[PDB]
C-alpha cells in the first residue's frame, strides 16, 4: 500500500554550497505507513514512541493577564541555557486576553514579553504554574516598526527568535518584526512584511526582579531575496521568520542562523520536480508529477534557510542556498533549530497537519533530520518519515481545526505547538487547544531520547513523560 522512502546519506557539504537537503513526499507517507487506526476508545494513530502524551484539560495560565505562546531561553550561541545573577529567564511572544481580538487573531498584536523566576529549584517544588514573574514588554514601544521606515501599515508584530547574552550591553535579540496593511476583514492591502532583526539591551538583576535596559535601536539584518527565499510580491501568504544563532564549531571563524522560509517561487508555479516526490522509477506506490501537481500541492513549499554573518559584530548577514526543503509536501518548516549531539547535527523544525500537501498526512508537532553537518543530505528521523513529536491524532479521520474541533477527532490534536529542543532533549512548548479550551500557556516539559535516526518521547520521565508546566532550566550560569 506504502512507497518505499527516498534514502538519504547524511553526507555533509560545504555550508555555501548549492546543495538543498528534501524532504520528499515519499519519506512524508511514511508517517501515516507508520500510523495503525485508533481502538475505540483511542484517538490516537501515531506510534507510541512519536506521541506527546495527553496534557491535563485542568492546566494552569503561565500568567492569567497574559496570552503566552512561542517561548525561549535566555542563551549562548552554544545553545546553553543560562542563569543570570541566579534568575532563570524566558522571553515569550505576548498578547493581551481582554482586548477585543480572539486567540487565533494574537499573531498581527504580538510583543516579545520576559518572565523570571530563582534558578536551581526542582520543577516539582515550584508552583504548579512554572513560578514564572511576568516582568514586561522586552522592547521600548515603536522601537521595533522604525525596521519598516515610512510605509503603509495598519499593525506590526514581533514574532520569535533567539536571545544571545554576549555597548555594555550584554543581550543580543534576533527576532522576526512583521508589518501587516489590511483591510477589517483581514485582507492584505499589501503583501506583509517581514525583516529578521537585531536589538541589544543591557539585563539587570538584584534580589528582588530581573529587568532590561537598551533595545532603542532594531538592525534590520534579512529580508526575503526572491531567488532562495520567497517575497510578499511572489506569494502574499508567504512564511519568512523565526532566526535561530548558532556557532558550528565545524567553522569556529563563522556565526550561522537557520529561518523558515518559502522556496522562491511564484505562488501557483507548476515548480515541484521529481526529486520532490522522491520515488524509484519502479515503485508502484510512486506517484505521478502532474497528478501531485493537479493535486494543488504547488501550494506547500516550505524551506529551511542558512544565513552567515559577514562582519565580526554580526550586525551584516547574507543568505546561503536553503539547507531542507519539503516542496509538494508542506508549506510550514517553522522554528528551525541546529541541535548537536553525538557529533552528529539534528535539525528540528515544527510543522502542522493542516499545511500538508494533499496527499501526504502528519500530525502538528516537531520533525526530525539528522546529519554530519549543518548542509547534510539530512536524513529523516524515524523510519525515514521526519516525524519526531506530535500531538496524538487519528490520521484516518479530519484534521478540524483548533477554535472548531472535529468531534471524530482526538481533542488534544492541536493540545500543543512550537515546541523547542533544550539541553539533554528536555522539549518545552505552548498550549494551543485542549478540547473547547484554547491555552496561550506552556505546556508541560517533555524528554526525547535522540539515538541516531530515531527518537522515542521518554515516558519514564516526569508523570508517565509529562514535566513541569513550562519548565525552562538553565544548565549554566552566566
Amino acid at each position: 500500500g506504502y512507497p518505499i522512502p527516498t534514502p538519504h546519506s547524511g553526507q555533509a557539504y560545504d555550508p555555501f554550497a548549492d546543495f538543498t537537503a528534501k524532504w520528499t513526499r515519499a519519506n512524508a507517507r511514511q508517517i501515516k505507513a507508520q500510523s495503525h487506526v485508533p481502538v475505540s476508545p483511542d484517538q490516537n494513530s501515531l506510534p507510541l514512541n512519536l506521541t506527546m502524551p495527553d496534557i491535563p484539560a485542568d492546566f494552569p495560565q503561565t500568567n492569567p493577564d497574559v496570552w503566552v505562546w512561542d517561548t525561549w531561553p535566555l542563551a549562548d550561541v552554544h545553545g546553553n541555557q543560562l542563569s543570570f545573577q541566579g534568575w532563570e529567564v524566558i522571553f515569550s511572544l505576548t498578547a493581551d486576553p481582554h482586548a477585543g481580538y480572539v486567540f487565533d487573531d494574537r499573531h498581527v498584536h504580538a510583543r516579545i514579553g520576559f518572565f523570571y523566576r530563582k534558578a536551581g529549584i526542582p520543577a516539582n517544588q515550584r508552583p504548579i504554574d512554572g513560578g514564572w514573574i511576568y516582568g514586561g514588554h522586552l522592547f521600548p514601544d515603536g522601537s521595533s516598526v522604525k525596521v519598516f521606515g515610512n510605509v503603509p501599515m495598519t499593525q506590526n508584530a514581533e514574532w520569535s527568535g533567539g536571545a544571545r547574552f554576549v555597548k555594555n550591553n550584554n543581550v543580543s535579540l534576533y527576532y522576526t518584526a512583521t508589518s501587516f496593511n489590511r483591510n477589517a476583514q483581514g485582507g492584505n492591502i499589501t503583501p506583509p512584511i517581514a525583516i529578521i532583526s537585531r536589538a541589544d539591551g543591557q539585563i539587570q538583576a538584584d534580589d528582588k526582579h530581573v529587568w532590561f535596559t537598551g533595545f532603542d535601536q532594531h538592525l534590520p539584518l534579512l529580508a526575503p531575496d526572491g531567488k532562495y527565499y520567497q517575497t510578499g510580491q511572489q506569494n502574499e501568504f508567504f512564511s519568512f521568520r523565526d532566526p535561530y544563532v548558532f556557532l558550528d564549531p565545524a567553522h569556529p571563524g563563522k556565526t550561522f542562523m537557520v529561518f523558515e522560509g518559502n522556496t522562491a517561487v511564484q505562488r501557483g508555479s507548476r515548480s515541484c520536480t521529481e526529486a520532490d516526490l522522491g520515488y524509484s522509477p519502479n515503485d508502484p506506490n510512486k506517484e505521478d508529477l502532474n497528478a501531485v501537481m493537479d493535486s494543488g500541492a504547488i501550494y506547500q513549499m516550505a524551506n529551511v534557510g542558512l544565513a552567515v554573518a559577514t562582519n565580526d559584530e554580526l550586525t551584516q548577514w547574507k543568505f546561503l542556498p536553503p539547507i531542507l526543503s519539503g516542496n509538494c509536501v508542506n508549506d510550514q518548516t517553522e522554528r528551525p533549530q541546529i541541535y548537536l549531539k553525538d557529533g552528529k547535527y539534528y535539525l528540528f523544525t515544527i510543522s502542522r497537519r493542516t499545511t500538508y500537501a494533499a496527499g501526504v498526512d502528519g500530525p502538528d508537532g516537531v520533525y526530525g533530520f539528522v546529519g554530519d553537518g549543518i548542509r547534510s543530505d539530512f536524513i529523516p528521523l524515524n523510519g525515514l518519515s521526519g516525524l519526531t513529536l506530535g500531538n496524538p491524532t487519528d490520521l484516518y479521520q479530519p484534521a478540524g481545526a483548533p477554535y472548531a474541533l472535529n468531534p471524530n477527532q482526538n481533542p488534544r490534536t492541536f493540545q500543543s505547538y512550537s515546541h523547542y529542543v533544550m539541553p539533554g532533549g528536555l522539549v518545552e512548548s505552548y498550549i494551543d487547544a485542549i478540547g473547547p479550551r484554547r491555552g496561550g500557556a506552556l505546556a508541560p516539559t517533555v524528554k526525547i531520547n535522540i539515538n541516531g535516526t530515531s527518537t522515542i518521547l521518554d515516558r519514564t520521565y516526569g508523570n508517565a513523560g509529562l514535566g513541569g508546566y513550562g519548565d525552562i532550566p538553565a544548565n549554566l550560569p552566566a
